[PDB]
């Protein structure tokens, strides 16, 4: 499949790394930035680098294809995948998250701890110079190197929006609000990325098209974090690498502004009571809350409803845009469950 | 001046603002105007300054324009917000309480862990910036790279030093490690960029004169975090605006690195019991150590020896690099106690 020709490029993105900064000269740290880059870029669904390969072949004429630009949109496609590792590592700190991909989180590891955050600048930078390395010399660097910074801005921004803290006032989890955390946090750097990459890489100017795709883009990642939520609370461990713990940190979750919207006046007091803590009495009240509000039914339908409103947008795309490209990832992510 | 650095803050925090999507999201755009004010607030401003400086004492006098120096400032500023991320980060993970006189931002009692996040908001500010003066000139992309690259450096550096002995066994505390641990985590981006950002500005490229400018700064950088480390144990918390964790947190100072130069057999173990323990009987016994082994007067002289070596440099450069510059540099943190 294309998974095994984008795995393939792994080892030989660890070693440009390595050999494109001053990491030669200390060896112990080249040394365990090759593990920090191994163990958080292992398991997972390899999905935003795919994206961005996918929209690279989807996009360009077939005929300007050349094994050069398929490696590098390959490279630019793991950058992301960096960016993915750098974002998920600091999640997991500010979430106090456990497990993830299978395995614990890197900063819960006992040698780590919150020196982690500095693991974190380690992968943000090889992002540059990996960026660099391959392209410094041709037009299009600038457009790149912006591209991933404007990626950092929105998803801070979103992740900004999230964590943003009164005890039982739940009066902020309205939809516009999730819809700007969703947004700026998953949208961006989750699609519009991946293929605006791809755009950059197929040499794709119109800033009308780059608009359009931007447009398509955010909402096929609103629907992405939709089912994330949804797996938060109802994905199985096994499969899906990670323990849920939107209920305990409260988070402004799909389904805590679906359960807000539909409760009578008692459950509402259930719950602003038991929402966010870490006591097992109380998670399981709002899982049971959930059940009689009838919110993986709503799933169910909403899932089918912004499903076929997706493909109804992708058709209706210029083609110099590829709506056979937007098609296939809508279907890559509808009714998954992990 | 230093306050007429300070004078153009205001219209720098405004361009964060109006040139991002933070336009949309006046929440989180005032957000970050409380971060970059509360971490920029206090301190020497000095390597703003030395942006600054360097420009104007390493171009030809007659292109120093009202707007160039405009610029000079624009990118001191830059490097300023990048140390405010430094710091932000740094105290998280060495464990302090206070910074500039105030609690570390992390300290807050609103922000904890949820730093790291402001930590990537603030960076990409650095970004920003730079787009809206610069991105119509040939400087941009190496601008932008230079950034880039002392993030790497620094977290290197960062990285040796938060490596964690293995128990009693300090056999890494070496001179050698002392050498590879300063030069990355401070020099490049306290001495090196700030200098090089002033060469970009005043077209010098030729790459023997970076590489000499390069090999002087490093080593007021290895200097500079000297005194540093001094101050961790010596300084007044009023003068200094921090507290002193060295000790607790077993860090590979220069003072603990000297004091085993000059431990005795029975010495070394009183070292090895109480260095790195937050008891404040531990932390006496080491500073009465410190002190039986003479270390204030060993500084004193190193201070000096290591000051005349420096000049015996900067006077050993090229006329295109501006001795007076480096010397300026110099007599700016000599004898400094904060
Ligand atoms: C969706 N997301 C966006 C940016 C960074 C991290 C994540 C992680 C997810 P996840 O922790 O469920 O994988 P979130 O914690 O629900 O937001
Ligand atoms: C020296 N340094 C370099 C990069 C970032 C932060 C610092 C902070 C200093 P400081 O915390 O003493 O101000 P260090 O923790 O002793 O290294
Ligand atoms: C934006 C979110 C939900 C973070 C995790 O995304 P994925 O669930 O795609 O994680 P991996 O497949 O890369 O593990
Ligand atoms: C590299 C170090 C020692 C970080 C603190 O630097 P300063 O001593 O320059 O602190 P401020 O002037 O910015 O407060
Ligand atoms: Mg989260
Ligand atoms: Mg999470
Ligand atoms: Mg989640
Ligand atoms: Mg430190
Ligand atoms: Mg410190
Ligand atoms: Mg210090």
């Amino acid at each position: 499949t294309k998974k095994e020709s984008f795995e393939d490029v792994l080892p030989s993105i660890l070693n440009t790394i390595t050999t494109n900064s001053e990491l030669t000269e200390v060896p112990e740290v080249a040394n365990w930035l090759k593990k920090v880059l191994e163990y958080n870029l292992a398991g997972g669904k390899k999905a935003r680098g795919l994206t961005t390969l996918f929209a690279y072949e989807m996009l360009e004429k077939p005929e300007n294809i050349t094994e050069e630009t398929i490696y590098l949109a390959k490279t630019l496609g793991w950058c992301v995948e960096i960016l993915q590792g750098f974002l998920v590592m600091l999640d997991d700190i500010m979430d106090g998250s456990t497990t993830r991909r299978g395995v614990p989180c890197w900063y819960q590891l006992p040698e780590v701890g919150l020196a982690a955050v500095n693991d974190s600048s380690l992968m943000f930078s090889s992002i540059f110079y990996v960026l660099h390395a391959h392209f410094a010399d041709k037009k299009i660097y600038t457009n790149l190197v912006e591209l991933f910074n404007e990626s950092l801005m929105h998803t801070s921004i979103g992740q900004h929006l999230d964590v943003t803290m009164q005890k039982s006032d739940y009066s902020l989890f309205t939809i516009e609000r999730y819809n700007a955390i969703v947004k700026y946090k998953t949208a961006y750097y989750t699609y519009q990325l991946p293929v605006c990459l791809g755009m950059l890489l197929a040499n794709i100017s119109d800033p009308v098209l780059h608009q359009k795709a931007e447009d398509m883009c955010l909402e096929i990642g609103k629907f992405f974090q939709i089912q994330d939520d949804y797996i938060d609370c109802y994905g199985d461990e096994s499969l899906t690498g990670k323990m849920g713990t939107d209920i305990q940190e409260a988070k402004c979750s799909w389904l805590a502004v679906m359960a807000l919207q539909r409760c009578s006046a008692s459950q509402k007091i259930v719950f602003t009571t038991c929402y966010g803590s870490k006591e097992p009495a109380h998670i399981e009240r709002i899982k049971e809350l959930y059940k009689q509000l009838q919110l993986p039914e709503l799933y169910a339908q909403e899932e089918t409803r912004m499903y076929e409103s997706l493909i109804k947008q992708a058709h209706g795309l210029p083609s110099e845009l590829s709506p056979a490209l937007f098609v296939r990832l809508i279907h890559m992510i509808y009714k998954r469950n992990h």
